[PDB]
């Protein structure tokens, strides 16, 4: 069986035929490949970033079920949930993984499990998710947005603990957001605030490309360049409800958009850091604590997150089709290896989802 | 009329009589102050750090209504709720400056309004806190306790965020906290994570008070000296659900504190810290963002609030009698100048709580 | 200016000039009418069964069009007005949620206190406006509808918060189960939206679906029953529910026959207004709720969030469910068609979803 | 070993020696009886109106005979009632008062043992430790576990409305109709005004000592429904929550339902035993148009004795007349006569039986 495999921790990734005996199967529906996603997850373990001698690699699938399974018909399209529990925790027990005590979750393609860049696999009805086939363009994007689904979800959540933090008119429209980086994550960060009302402004340190001035103009967000520091934002807009950190940048990022964060404010932790050492002094933390401010790490959709976005995406179809027709940077075919490979090891700048067609 | 008066934002404080037709009235019910309490808030303001010339001092207080008015009896003692709304925006709205948006409260003693360190004083029944009779002596404890109330209160909400918080009995007797720092704030964090069945680990870098070593053995509460760091701590009672700066502690404190944090933990940030600058490094911050954490700044408790801590003071002198009793370290006449001044100026060791008596 | 009339408690609705100083004004922005939408409540009190002026003006469901470029709305741009507002004085109204009045002093637009919608334009205030996307311009005037219907599964779901867990072994809510009695307008939102949420949906009504019933049966992946003869024969083959709509409007003793039906920390969702009977609940019945932690509620109108809300799932179904999103407006009669006008205004033909009233 | 056996669904009860061998042991740890608890339930099965036999008795005090982990030696002790079912998520966390399957078991009542026996065994995590300072009173944390359950019920389901609290942030400006003022009425009442709610009491008759106490202590008001409640509306107006605590004709509530205030919630606690009660179409409507809920209220699992214990210990300097009135009397195992009389049946007024081991 072709699959693309990885061999943590060292560096590197090939496309090969592989014994399908030594792959790991998840339950009795067989399930073909159509389509992969990639993303900046699969470059670190690519690169060495992060029984058997290799890992399928891939955890962003979308594939046909091959013959009928109880609720499952022959021709649906599914896609399988990555995270996956370690049978011990209560959270785990629930279905909630996101949110494991124990730390021993597997993630598919990542940590413990095969993932989904292979002809077929089996999988349990339990993990997955149906992709209705009027988004099966678009709908690889459901595993990335799920994640942010689950983001948006949690920040609301824990805005409960104000007494009233809707608007005038009951509404969150009222609510101000800053998403610091304009990668898929920050795109879709934006997508989904603005689709739950709240004012967006996107902020990265240069001018915005194409897709991401379609993304402004279509669903009416604020951009802000944010090269010589925030002041200028603070002096015009003021201060802000939620910022969302969508980086991996330096965490210094930090220390420069902490002093825009507005009273009962939440600051959503989703990037992954990846240099740095940011200071923060009694004075910038006093001040925390007398506006009730709150810092949060978001992490990892499941799988009602997975069905959200479903419903999102198909919503973005016909509130904002100009975004959502460039979700899709482009498709490399899997018997296009020297592509492939090359898309697999790195970014193009301003990428937002490159999928992979099985063919 | 006799007043304890500071001039902010200059150092000083004295006891003296002043005109009682200059001084805030709040409503119709007479009040005639019994006792005071004093906090590092007052002695704060006492020492310069924090239409009229000058301010009353004192946000704790317990006196007896004069004369009978709707609810209030003659003879009722009560307890003023020292902050107060802007009467602008919807927090205050509904009876929560705790939240305030504007940042245009007032703080009796504090800030915009006269406190409560004079004979007497005219208040709204809607900002008055029935005290039972039967806990008149630790009864001035309700106002600090009400931001601890508020407190706990908000960090449970905030974890409802996590799908399953509780543990295998339905409770959260297997949640730790751990509270950094062990003046009266602390204690009261430590007396009401008990109450509420929660593991608890107290830490200071020396070891215990006798008052606390009380504590420690009545609340059957766990004590660490941290004076070398918490590597031990970590080592062999492992990580914390909650982990509460109770400190007012240089910034680093966090930076010692912060890896003791587990998985879906919460950082509450009470204490205002007054020096120090702690970095954060990407791998913390990447740990905190994979985990699920949260840290949170904690303040101000209002009239709810202040309603649980009397039930809960009533509920000490049963379950904690000989804490209950060191809650209370000494009281200090209004007419004893020399001893009053002395210790609006400054805090003793090991103090708890002093009151002020008026007679 | 055109305008349609009622005079309640007197049946009777005419279509006619009438004098604009008389009708109520709510703000600044004016807005050109473009579509009404009917539903029972009209035609109620156009058939009368539901101070200062002769005659109120019906209607409470509009889309229409900003004259002006005001704050935030652009000259062109298509809004739909918030239809209850609230009294001033609650702490519920106070924070734009008149939905849960504690006065009872709200009003209506075109039903208590407050002209409707069925106007040539009126003027509102910006807050009380909804955006209606320009692609969802066909289907969007049901975002009133919806709007009651969204709040009333967000309050189901806070509701059953109360349960430690009552999500699915996958986290979802794919196992649970809703029995939606009544079909039409109401009923058929409720099940478009559940299945939009996931939940496994049974829609009964007393007799065969319809075309457009059907349609939405089978592209939404929704059970139908024949009640005609009672629930037995669904409890002894499906078992028990976790939530069943009331969307009749009919007989309260629907009510009797469903209750048997509910499941352990179930939720009865009382939304229709019914009409007639009286339902008995004896010790037996009152027993078992006790045990099962069974809730009652009673679910009244959407605010402005759940029109926001409404918006984006309808824009959804378009691409979701396009067959049962296209069959939403069942017609669309001219302000200028008085005859046909006035039959659809008094009474509903079977299988309708929605009739929407065009203003040229 | 000593114990009260009944033999469901048959009437009858009896103090006898029984084969230790033959009673259900649930843990390891060791706990020698000191109090039981009598209820209404106790007399049903007595009464037989709900193994060749079944220990009776569901709330129990107890002392560790061992220092086990957690546990030591002298400390008292209260076994959780409701047990789970090892099958549906709700009892797989700790919460069998949500069990799914309906396969829970309940103490001296299905399918599990009770406590009026000498001693048992039983795994820590259903145990609930009781303060020595609370042994007096502290076999009501059984009781008012269920109402804290339900309050704390009644509460989450509140927060669908916007907002629920007052002018001042708190619930004081809520008003609470306990309807029925047996033991189960007055810890209604009793933590309704602990959380500061207005409460009114009513009943078909004018107070008892013990409940004219409760009234005066905690500023309490008391309704004589006897004939209906029409002159309560008048005077009072409507409801913000309604407690059923009668377990009577299930008319009682279409005589209070006309009360309920808009928003409000009916938590139906009793268990009724007759009759059938006609919700016509104008009474449902009104509910609709008024977000009005009516809601089952059933078992209080370990939390809620948690806090139950932490209340009762409040009570002791709140309201510490009316806490020496929740024990009405204190009945010897050994004294026969008066034990089989006390568990066959209820005096009026009565509060709480306890059963003594000596
Ligand atoms: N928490 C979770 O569950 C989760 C899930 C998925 C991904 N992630 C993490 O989320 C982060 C973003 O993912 P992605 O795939 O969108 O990343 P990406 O493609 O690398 O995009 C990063 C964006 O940040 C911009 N940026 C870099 N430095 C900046 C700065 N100092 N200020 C403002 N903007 C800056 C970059 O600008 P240019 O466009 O000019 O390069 C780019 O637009 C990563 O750390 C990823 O690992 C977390
Ligand atoms: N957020 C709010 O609403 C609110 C309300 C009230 C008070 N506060 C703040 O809460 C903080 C505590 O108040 P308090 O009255 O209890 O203060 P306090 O009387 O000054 O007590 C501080 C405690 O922290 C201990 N400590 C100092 N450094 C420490 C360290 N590095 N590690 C561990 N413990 C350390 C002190 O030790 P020693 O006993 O050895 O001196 C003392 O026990 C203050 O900042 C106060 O301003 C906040
Ligand atoms: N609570 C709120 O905020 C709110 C808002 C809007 C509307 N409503 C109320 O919601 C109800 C439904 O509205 P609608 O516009 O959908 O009403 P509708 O057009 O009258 O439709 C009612 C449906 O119920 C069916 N039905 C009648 N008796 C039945 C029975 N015994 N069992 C099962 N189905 C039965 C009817 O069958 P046929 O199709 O064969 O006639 C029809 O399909 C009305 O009472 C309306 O006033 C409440
Ligand atoms: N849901 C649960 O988890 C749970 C838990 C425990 C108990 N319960 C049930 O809760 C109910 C109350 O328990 P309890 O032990 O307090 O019962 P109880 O001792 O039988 O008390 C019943 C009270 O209701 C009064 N009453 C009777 N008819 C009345 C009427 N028409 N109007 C007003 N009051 C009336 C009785 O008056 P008199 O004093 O004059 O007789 C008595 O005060 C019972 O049904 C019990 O089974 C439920
Ligand atoms: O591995 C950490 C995270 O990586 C992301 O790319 C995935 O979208 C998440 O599902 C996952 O939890
Ligand atoms: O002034 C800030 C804070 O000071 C503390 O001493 C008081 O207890 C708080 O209620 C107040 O909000
Ligand atoms: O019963 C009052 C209700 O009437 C319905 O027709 C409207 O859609 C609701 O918004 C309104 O609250
Ligand atoms: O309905 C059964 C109930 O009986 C009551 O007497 C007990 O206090 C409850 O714990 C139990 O759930
Ligand atoms: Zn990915
Ligand atoms: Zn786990
Ligand atoms: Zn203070
Ligand atoms: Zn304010
Ligand atoms: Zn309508
Ligand atoms: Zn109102
Ligand atoms: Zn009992
Ligand atoms: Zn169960």
């Amino acid at each position: 069986m072709k699959a693309i495999i990885v061999k943590p921790p060292n560096a590197g990734v090939q496309v090969k035929d592989v014994d399908e005996k030594k792959l790991d199967s998840y339950g009795k529906i067989k399930i073909r490949t159509i389509y992969n996603g990639i993303c900046g997850a699969d470059r670190e373990i690519v690169n060495g970033k992060l029984g058997k001698d290799f890992l399928v690699l891939g955890h962003e699938a979308i594939g046909v079920v091959e013959e009928s399974y109880h609720g499952f018909s022959q021709g649906d399209l599914v896609m399988p949930v990555n995270r996956r529990g370690c049978g011990i925790c209560r959270n785990c027990l629930v279905g909630r993984p996101d949110f494991c005590e124990t730390g021993e979750f597997g993630e598919a393609g990542i940590h413990k499990m095969d993932g989904f860049m292979r002809e077929w696999w089996y999988d349990d009805p339990k993990y997955l998710v149906k992709i209705p086939k009027s988004i099966e363009d678009i709908g690889i994007l459901a595993q990335p947005l799920a994640d942010i689904e689950k983001s948006i979800e949690e920040i609301l959540e824990v805005q409960k603990r104000v007494p009233v933090w809707t608007c005038d008119d009951g509404t969150l429209n009222c609510r101000k957001v800053l998403v610091v980086g304009t990668g898929p994550i920050g795109v879709l960060f934006t997508l989904l605030f603005r689709t739950y009302g709240l004012e967006v402004w996107m902020a990265n340190r240069r001018e915005p490309t194409e897709v991401e001035q379609t993304v402004i103009e279509e669903t009416k967000t604020n951009y802000y360049n944010s090269s010589n520091g925030y002041d200028k934002l603070k002096d015009s807009v003021g201060k802000f409800d939620v910022i969302i950190d969508a980086t991996g940048a330096d965490v210094n990022i930090l220390g420069n958009v902490i002093p825009l964060l507005g009273r009962n404010g939440v600051l959503g932790l989703f990037g992954f850091s990846t240099s740095g050492s940011v200071p923060l002094d009694y004075k910038t933390l006093q001040e925390i604590v007398h506006t009730n401010k709150t810092i949060i790490g978001l992490v990892n959709g499941q799988k009602p997150h997975f069905q959200q976005a479903v419903v999102h995406l198909a919503s973005w179809k016909t509130l904002y089709p100009k975004a959502a027709k460039m979700l899709i940077t482009k498709t490399v075919s899997i018997n296009d290896e020297k592509e492939l490979l090359k898309v697999l090891r790195e970014k193009e700048h301003g990428e937002i989802k490159i999928r992979i067609l099985w063919e």
